[PDB]
């Protein structure tokens, strides 16, 4: 656990913790210790129809934090069983797509407010506030980008159902892993609109709108036109490979000349992509399975410290249990030429691992009057302390 | 943190450190205290030519475990097969292949033995032996699961020909399974052992062998057959037709199959035969790692209270003051003794009063001094900001 990793899993930590209690967010039945996660002071209805906010609050049931999108000013019974579509989307389990578990109207908000509840994925932030904050993005990481978008799409699409919402203020990011963060939303709110589309035609505008968020990101350009498809399709060329722009081009163009748009023909234009992706992956899982094991192996460390503490100062003053007394001196009690003294972290776990390891390399333990000194090994020393602490354990 | 996922962990940190004081194997000059990973008691010099062993080993450098394959009878008649050979694999570093380090002959198994030094893969058991269990004879496995090592080995194949190499050796016994991860185990030793030998084969026809023995490999592992002839490459292709999709048939197919009527076999070209499969491997990659994240977190508490223990390991026993608690917070979490004087161990204790004092838990505890007239009523928030305080003023000497 390097110095960036665990704080920032402690940050994932604390920001699920996190409460701001004077905010005046008022509980609802199910829910309360609300926190408002908008990280900007502006709210338009361009993505929904209706303004949006963000909220992390605690389930009354069972403790846990998780996310609350809130659509403003949408009037709709609770009772109506259309906001039932999120059990479908429910079923769907994918690693690119923020889980759902209920939708429900509320007036807790001093309006007509409609709220979607997801996973709280810790320490997320925006695609758009990410790349856009008010100078090319590296071809690993939009292959990426495309890699797991494609996957959430083909869960979807195989589920007959549409992303319907898919931009960059409605995709979350988190250490380069990207997530549809407002699925099922649309599907209430375009229930009974007029000029209805089918399932159909919207898994089709999925790819466009596809083509268009990576575009944004390939040009650099947060702002994206219709005017510029091929100016800026054009201008990739140089900076990016060929096949990220033939990609985009198939995503965005009207491809029914005789043929429909399907996930399963967008696969095999990525290709070794797929492999590339796979593969960091899996060596980020590797490394966090490294993390796992020496984090185990502080909580053996822990109970090795856990019977050297019973057994010091309990017999204990005088014998074979005097050399564990001046083993814990020699790992805690250091100090330095002026008799100052000298904490030091890494001697202590590098001092411990040996212990642990029952490592066959020696140490000298002085005693208190420094007239009589010991050579030990940690072996040697580890197998007192298993010795000792038994032989409490007959009482 | 599931039952089986933390006893997975427990089992790899056991199973690192496990050694055999009865062995009889020596130490090398840059290793020590080998350990036997050989699941039988039978060698044969079918896979290398040689017989092999396989042992875990200390290095004395860095004190980390790493794999040992030594190929026994072998003498070394030109160091330009080890330097030929470990200059180009070593800078192979792929989820799916286990990392080689370098290769060494030595003296100290009693004979003329070369070493090769891998990462060593803790629970780590070969694909054959997983697949088709060694204390057992002669009911299909999960389609799923057939196309993750279809990635998976896809993966490692793109890897080392893009390096201008081949695996040569890609079979089921040296590749190793863990947890549906796995990876191949055997890679630049049949570089070194054909490196100079008579009817050395051109490195792409050794590149077109890999695909093939890719293909027999899956074959073998859909059809449950462990031993694959040559007589059935269409009969046994002909069994997976009902019980697996046609899609696999068709790679397995193209694998086998010598491919060249218009384009000789290519990784690239085998990309997109699997497609939609890799979004599905990717997922389950990605699905497993966050799992990972969310056990890493709740885990980090044992960091937290071993730092914990280093404090108040540092301050206890340096007599008087406001110390005198964290003395007696000591006697209160691990002397505890009965009325009659006996030792009241309690590993569960142990753990959950530091829980308390990493939580900083306002929950309350009694502290009697020895001198029974003064007793303090203290929360574990109180003694965590006494310890915190009293190993901060001796940072400042
Ligand atoms: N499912 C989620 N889990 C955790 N955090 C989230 C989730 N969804 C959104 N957030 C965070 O909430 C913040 C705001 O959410 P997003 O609303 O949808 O963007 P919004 O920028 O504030 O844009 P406006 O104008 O509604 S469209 C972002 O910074 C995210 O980091
Ligand atoms: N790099 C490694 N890291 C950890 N364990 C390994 C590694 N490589 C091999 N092993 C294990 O070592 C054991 C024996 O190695 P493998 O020898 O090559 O099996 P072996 O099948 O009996 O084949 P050989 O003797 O040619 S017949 C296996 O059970 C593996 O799981
Ligand atoms: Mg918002
Ligand atoms: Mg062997």
């Amino acid at each position: 656990i390097p110095k960036d990793r665990r704080e920032n899993l402690q940050k994932k930590l604390f920001h699920m913790q996190q409460l701001l209690p004077n905010s005046g967010l008022p509980n609802l039945d199910r829910w309360h210790s609300l926190f408002p996660l908008d990280t900007k002071a502006t709210r338009n209805s361009t993505c929904f129809g209706y303004p949006s906010w963000m909220y992390k609050a605690q389930n009354n049931k069972n403790g846990r934090h998780f996310a609350l999108r809130r659509i403003e000013g949408y009037r709709l019974t609770n009772e109506k069983a259309i906001l039932n579509v999120t059990k479908e989307w429910k079923k769907i389990i994918n690693a690119n797509i923020v889980t759902v578990h209920e939708a429900f109207t509320t007036e807790f908000f001093g309006d007509s407010s409609l709220i979607f509840v997801y996973d709280f994925h810790p320490l997320s932030e925006t695609l758009y506030d990410h790349h856009f904050p008010p100078n090319k993005i590296p071809e690993n990481l939009l292959w990426s980008y495309v890699c797991q978008i494609a996957n959430a799409l083909l869960a979807i699409h195989n589920a007959k159902l549409a992303a319907r919402c898919l931009e960059l203020s409605k995709i979350i990011w988190e250490n380069n892993r990207i997530r549809l963060a407002a699925c099922s939303i649309l599907d209430v709110l375009h229930h009974d609109s007029p000029n209805r589309k089918t399932i159909e035609e919207l898994q089709q505008e999925d790819f466009v709108k596809f083509g268009r968020i990576i575009l944004a990101l390939a040009t650099n350009t947060p702002t994206l036109n219709f005017n510029n498809i091929d100016a800026a399709l054009a201008t990739i060329v140089p900076r990016y490979s060929t096949q990220l722009r033939g990609v985009l081009e198939w995503l965005i163009k009207p491809s029914a000349p005789g043929e429909t748009k399907t996930v399963e023909t967008l696969m095999p234009m990525i290709g070794a992509r797929f492999a590339n992706f796979a593969n960091f992956v899996m060596q980020e899982s590797d490394e966090k399975e490294f993390h796992l094991m020496r984090e185990l192996e502080n909580g053996r460390i822990a109970r090795l410290m856990f019977k050297l503490s019973v057994v010091n100062e309990r017999w204990s003053e005088t014998g074979e249990r005097l050399l564990l007394k001046l083993f814990r001196d020699y790992v805690f009690h250091q100090v330095d030429a002026d008799g100052k003294a000298r904490l030091d972290t890494n001697h202590y776990l590098n001092c411990l691992s040996k212990l642990d390891a029952s490592s066959e390399e020696q140490i000298l333990l002085t005693s208190r009057d420094n007239a009589t000194v010991f050579v030990v090994s940690y072996r040697s020393i580890r197998q007192m302390l298993d010795r000792a602490y038994g032989e409490l354990g007959k009482e």
